[PDB]
C-alpha cells in the first residue's frame, strides 16, 4: 500500500500479508511504519501499549505526582529520556507506572532511595525481559516462517501467559523479600550507629576464570564464546548453594562470596575440577582471598575483592589459588579439613603494596 | 525468660522488652530462637511468612506442580536448596510461589527456557530486595536506637507500603517489556534460520574506569571505596541516554555499548571529562572498540568486548582510548563529526594475534 517500500521479492510479499493482518488487529499504518521490523505490533498490544502516547507534564495533571520526581524516575527507569514536560512522546501505560512513585515518599521514603529501587527494579526486570522475549520464541520459532506466521503464534501465546505474569512476579518479589537473607543483618553495632545499610563484613570472596578465553574469541564466534562462558555461568549456579553466594558473572570469570572459608573454598575447588573434566571449556583458574568487605546492592567493595581479583590473574591453569588471607580465616580448623595445602610462594601482585603470601589448594 | 541468653547489660535489657513485644505479634518462641537478629520477624509475617513451613513434596500435591520441575526452580529462585523432598524445611508461600511456573511449561513452554526465566528473575528480584530492605531504613533509623524501637516503626512502616508493591511491581514489568527495545530485534536472517535469540550484532562497546582504584581501598575503607564507585555509576548512570546503554558496572569499572559510534564515544568522553572535573575521583581511562557481539541477558560477548577491555587496561589516566575497530565503525563521517583523533600508535594487546592500532579522542 502506501507503506512497504524498499523492500523486494519474497521479503516484500510476506510484509504484505502480515501488515494487512495487523490493520486488522487495530493497529494504524503509522503505529507499523513507527517501528521496524512491526511482526509484534500485534503482541505489543497486549502488554500495556494502547496507542495513546501522552505527555511527561500531563502525567502529572492526570495521575497526581510530581513533574521533577516524576521527570526523575522516567530517567531512573532506565529508558526513553525527554527533557521537555510538554512534548507528548511518553506513551500513557508508562505514565501511570511512573506516577506510582509518588504514594512512596508521602509514605515518608526518601525521594532518592525510592528512585534507588525503582532503577535497580528496573535494570533487574529489563534483564528479564530478554529471557522473556526469547523464552517465547523458542516455543514459536522454527526455521521456515514468514513474518505473518510468528506474529501469529505469538500473539495467540503472549495472550495466554500474560494473565500469568502479574500475579507469578508478585509472589516472585515477596518470596526474595521474606527470605531476604543472613548477612543483610545489622547488628548492635551497626544499629546503635544508626546506620540503614550494613557495613564491612569478614568475608572470603573468590574468582573462577576460563583460561585464554581472550583469544578464543579471536577464534570461535561471538555466540559460540557466548554460550561457552553461558555454560560456566549456570554450571557454577548450581554447585553454589547457601551459605554461599553467586554474586555475579563478569562474562568469562564468576566471583562468589561467603562469610567463612570452607563452604566458598571447597565450592570453587569442586568446580575447578568439574570444568577440568569438560571438554569443551579451556580450564578454569580461581583465586581466593578474605577480609573486609560491604555489599551494595549484588556488587561487593573492599579489599578481600582487589587482591582475589588479583590473585586469579597469576593463578596457574588448574590451580585454586589462594591469599594467606583465607588460610588463617580458616585458622584452627575445627577437627580435621580435607583441604590440601600447598604454599604457593609470595608473589607480588599489581595495585598491592607489600607481597602476598600465596597458597595451592586440592581436594580429598 | 527461657530465651534470651549469652547478652550482658542494655544488650540483653533491650533484647527483652522486644521479645516481649513479639510474642504479642504471634512470634513463637521458637521462631525468635529460629533466626538472630529477631527483630524484623515482626516485620517477615508481613510480607508472605505465616509461621507454617512445607515438604518440598507435598507442595506438589497440594498444589499440583511436578516435583522434579518444583525441584529446579527452587533451585533456580536462588535459594534455599534442599535435596530430600519428604523434609518439611520449605515455607508454605515459597512453595505457591514455585508452583506457579507449571501452568507456563503447560502453555507450551520449555521447562528449561521457564527456569532460566525463574532464574534472571530472582536474581535481579534479590538485588532489588537489598534496596528496598535498606530504603525503609533510611527512613526509620536513627542512632541510639533500641531493639524495639526499629521493630515498631519497621512494623508500622511496611505494613503501609507493602499493598503498593504488588500492584507498583506489575506495572513496571510490563513498561520493561513492553519497551524491550531496539536490537533486541531478529531480522530476515535470524528468523528464516528459526533463531528465537538475536546473533552478533554490529556494535559499539566501551569501558570507563577509575585509576589505582585497587590501592585505593588498600587505604581507604570499604564502604568509602564501595561508596565511592557507586558515585561514579550513577555518574555514568545519566549521562547515558538511548541510543546508549549502560549494560553493567564491575565494581569500579564501567561498561556501555551501543549499535554507532558517536553516542556512545561522546558519551564515555563526556563522562571520563565530567570525572576530570570532580575531586573525590581518581580520573578516568576508557577503551572503546568495534564489532560483533551476541548479547545474553545483559552481558555482551564477542571480540569487542575483549579488546576494548584490554584497551582500557593501557589507556593513559584522563585519556579515552580507541581501537581502529571504531575509527571506521564511523567511517566517512557524513557532514562534520566534532571528535579530536589523534594517533596513538600500534600496541600489542595481551590476548590478540595481531596489534591494534590505537587512537586518542578529544572533545570539541
Amino acid at each position: 500500500d502506501d507503506l512497504l517500500g524498499d523492500l523486494g521479492g519474497t521479503a516484500r510479499a510476506e510484509r504484505a500479508k502480515l501488515v494487512e493482518w495487523l490493520l486488522e488487529q487495530g493497529i494504524t499504518p503509522d503505529e507499523i511504519r513507527a517501528t521496524n521490523p512491526p511482526l509484534l505490533l500485534a503482541t505489543r498490544h497486549l502488554v500495556g501499549d494502547d496507542g495513546t502516547y501522552v505527555s511527561a507534564r500531563e502525567i502529572s495533571e492526570n495521575y497526581g505526582v510530581d513533574l521533577e520526581l516524576l521527570q526523575r524516575v522516567q530517567r531512573a527507569v532506565g529508558l526513553a529520556r525527554v527533557d521537555d514536560p510538554d512534548a507528548v512522546v511518553h506513551m500513557r501505560a508508562d505514565g501511570e507506572a511512573a506516577a506510582r512513585a509518588q504514594r512512596f515518599v508521602e509514605l515518608g521514603l526518601n525521594p532518592d532511595q525510592v528512585v534507588l529501587v525503582v532503577r535497580v527494579l528496573a535494570e533487574g526486570l529489563s534483564h528479564a525481559a530478554e529471557a522473556m522475549r526469547y523464552t517465547a520464541l523458542e516455543a514459536i520459532m522454527r526455521p521456515g516462517a514468514t513474518e505473518l506466521d510468528i506474529a501469529k503464534g505469538s500473539q495467540a501465546l503472549v495472550s495466554q501467559i500474560v494473565p500469568l505474569l502479574g500475579p507469578m512476579i508478585q509472589d516472585m518479589l515477596f518470596m526474595q523479600l521474606r527470605h531476604m537473607m543472613e548477612t543483610e543483618a545489622v547488628n548492635a553495632g551497626e544499629r546503635a550507629a544508626g546506620k540503614p545499610l550494613p557495613g564491612a563484613r569478614q568475608v572470603t570472596v573468590a574468582f573462577a576464570d576460563l583460561v585464554g578465553f581472550t583469544q578464543l574469541g579471536e577464534v570461535v564466534s561471538a555466540e559460540e564464546l557466548g554460550h561457552l562462558a553461558g555454560r560456566l555461568a549456570g554450571l557454577a549456579r548450581d554447585l553454589t548453594a547457601p551459605p554461599v553466594w553467586f554474586i555475579k558473572t563478569i562474562g568469562d570469570a564468576v566471583m562468589l562470596v561467603c562469610p567463612d572459608p570452607a563452604p566458598l573454598l571447597d565450592t570453587v575447588l569442586k568446580l575447578v575440577e568439574v570444568v577440568d573434566t569438560d571438554n569443551n571449556f579451556p580450564r578454569l583458574r580461581a583465586g581466593v582471598a578474605s577480609g573486609m568487605a560491604v555489599s551494595r546492592a549484588g556488587d561487593w567493595f573492599g579489599s578481600p575483592v582487589n587482591v582475589a581479583s588479583r590473585v586469579t590473574g597469576v593463578a596457574r591453569p588448574g590451580a585454586v589459588l589462594v591469599a594467606d588471607s583465607v588460610r588463617e580465616a580458616l585458622g584452627d580448623a575445627p577437627e580435621a579439613d580435607g583441604f590440601q595445602w600447598s604454599f604457593a610462594g609470595p608473589r607480588r601482585l599489581r595495585g598491592i603494596r607489600g607481597d602476598v603470601r600465596l597458597f595451592r589448594v586440592r581436594r580429598g
